[PDB]
């Protein structure tokens, strides 16, 4: 039949919401939401659960789960969970596994952010994005098994090394190509910073933490929770108070803040309080001054000022090409088409497959209540499971 | 990787409860049970339905449905629905489609019977069972698309024809082989009768109506008229069937129902063959062999003792080739929608306040051959 080929095409497609893994999540979520002593007083619910008792226990055994991975060490912490350095028990392969608590996401009213984060890492097929091999879930958490990045974040690098300009040219250029890939996918990052810039086994850049990512409207804009204030742009610091819009330019601001921090040493709009940091970002024409002691070229000064302006005249409105032709980026080391295949400034010297010397030691769990009626706490997480 | 091959094996298997069609039923049922104005006041339910709004409307369009079939005529009626003679709009192929109301099955507390009925017709792969090509559903009904049997039931045949013994030998033997196939599958029919015995385009037998089937009042046996009971209760009804064709009336007939029940319990005394009736000694012997107490009945120790009974001897057919020989009454049918051998023959669920789950018993019913 002509309709049956169209139906089988939808189920085979991994982007589709009615794939085999998503359909299995629907069944697991339905049984998890229904299987309680109170809800089994309903005749329809009791007879359904008894039919699907044995097969759901079988599928839970066969499907991927937290018990398949040994937790080596906690390597990062966030709002709704943590990032664990893990080893798969069967294959002995090392991964970085991000956890996200379902209770905390439901409680704090933020349970849509992970969809774009899963899709960016799973489906970008880009060397600038951290690849997602497996996504899975249980009653408590969502899991995202990713390629481990043993070189560590760019906060680690700036603390340990006094960064010269040739190194800054490299890492900025990689950030430019990384954001261009995200902008090409139809997305604004909203939270570009050294914490979200990770270094691989070879010392080359990939981006992680795509929680603040939102898909652009048809114009190239987006219309509500924010990152750290040091790297946030002034147009974002007005839109948060009542409606407001902003485009890809807000990411390019943060590249200017990033390029300032490596060369100078401190953040350009730094203050003791948070209110001071916000005020300096709004007054960026007057407050942006380069320290006289600081070792910075004229071209790098020019590029930071080109990024750190009002949105309407900023560098990166009219494509990436104007950023790429800027004289700062000229060198006799790499070109734009081959930067990721050249030798990195800092190649990590790693002692083992579970070496986390480039990550700092992380310092050290309420569940859902057993409900009276149907609440549907697992329904927002149907479709999350993914197998490469 | 070893677990993923086992998981994909379960989903590919059409007998399995977690196949692709059953998983799609789970999604459709979840959306049907949840999509109401009251339940959308829950944030989790509203955001789930908005994600799966467009794709569920798309799958409902692509999947099989009642609108794909033109209803020619209603050919039977039952407790929870009807049997429609139908034609598929695309292919122009004629089928018999059984409807079953979801409201009536939920209300009267009987919503497990259809599983064995679907599985018997879908998966028997036997010439004695009516084949199920497609099973599907909507919010209101379950549907079972079957091969049309234009020869009609054996009630039709006994009314129209005065049935001789050579004809009775044939139709009884086909019933014996038909029940043997059902008994081989691990099932007791519980309701063997002329209404449930249909004749195909060639005048050969298939069984329909497998509602009373479970896995191991004119026609009901005395052991059922109280406990537990085996395959022997079907073999009683073959004796009642063989009596009705040769004699003309039911052996334990009464005016009231209470009279019919009493005569079945007193079957040693009440079973008398009319003196006017044209019946052999061997056919008398076989009816009496079937119409006894369960403990000494014909058909306890396999079908072989029934097959070797002298009544069934003839110079027409053998047991291995009976269904390939010429039938007694071959139907003379004028068209693919001829229903001359069939006689001429709606409250919904309330919009609920909370989650009730009225579609949950019907998850897994959809089947595509
Ligand atoms: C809002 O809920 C959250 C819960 C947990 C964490 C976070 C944020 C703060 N962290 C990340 O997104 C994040 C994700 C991957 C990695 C990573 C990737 C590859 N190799 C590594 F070695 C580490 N690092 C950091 C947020
Ligand atoms: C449970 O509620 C019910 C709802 C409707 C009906 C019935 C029972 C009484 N009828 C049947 O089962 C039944 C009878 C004949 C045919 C059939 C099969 C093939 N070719 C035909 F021409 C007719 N198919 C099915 C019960």
């Amino acid at each position: 039949a002509s309709r049956q080929r169209k139906l089988e095409a939808l189920i085979r497609d991994p982007r589709s919401p009615i794939n085999v893994e998503s359909l299995l999540d629907g069944l697991n979520s339905l049984v998890l939401d229904l299987d309680f002593p109170a809800l089994r007083k309903n005749k329809n619910i009791d007879n359904f659960l008894n039919r699907y008792e044995k097969i759901v226990k079988k599928i839970r055994g066969l499907q991927m789960k937290a018990e398949d991975y040994d937790v080596v060490k906690v390597i990062g912490r966030g709002a709704f969970g943590e990032v664990q350095l893990v080893r798969h028990k069967a294959s002995q392969k090392v991964y970085a596994m991000k956890l996200l608590s379902k209770f905390e996401m439901i409680k704090r009213s933020d349970s849509a952010f992970f969809w774009e984060e899963r899709d960016i890492m799973a489906f970008a097929n880009s060397p600038w994005v951290v690849q997602l091999f497996y996504a899975f879930q249980d009653d408590r958490y969502l899991y995202m098994v990713m390629e481990y990045m043993p070189g560590g974040d760019l906060v680690n690098l700036m603390s340990n090394y006094d960064v010269p300009e040739k190194w800054a040219k490299f890492y900025t250029a990689e950030v430019v190509l990384a954001l261009d890939a995200i902008h090409s996918m139809g997305l604004i990052h909203r939270d570009v910073k050294p914490d979200n810039m990770l270094l691989d086994k070879h010392g080359h850049l990939k981006l992680a933490d795509f929680g603040t990512c939102m898909k652009m409207d048809e114009t190239g804009m987006v219309h509500t929770a924010v990152g750290t204030p040091d790297y946030i742009s002034p147009e974002v610091l007005k839109s948060q108070g009542g409606d407001g819009f902003y485009g890809r330019e807000c990411d390019w601001w943060s590249v200017g803040v990033f390029l300032y921090e490596m060369l100078v040493g401190d953040t350009p709009f730094y203050a003791d309080s948070l209110v001071g940091t916000y005020s300096k970002i709004m007054d960026h024409k007057n407050s942006l001054c380069f320290p006289e002691d600081a070792e910075i070229s004229k071209h790098a000064k020019n590029l930071i000022c080109a990024f750190l302006t009002d949105r309407e005249v900023r560098l990166g409105r009219n494509g990436v090409e104007e950023i790429r032709q800027h004289p700062f980026f000229k060198n006799d080391q790499w070109h734009w088409d081959n930067i990721r295949e050249t030798a990195a400034p800092v190649v990590p010297e790693l002692s083992s497959d579970i070496d986390s010397s480039n990550f700092d030691d992380i310092e050290d769990v309420e569940t859902f209540p057993i409900p009276k009626a149907f609440v549907g706490n697992q329904l927002p997480f149907i479709g999350f499971t993914y197998y490469r």
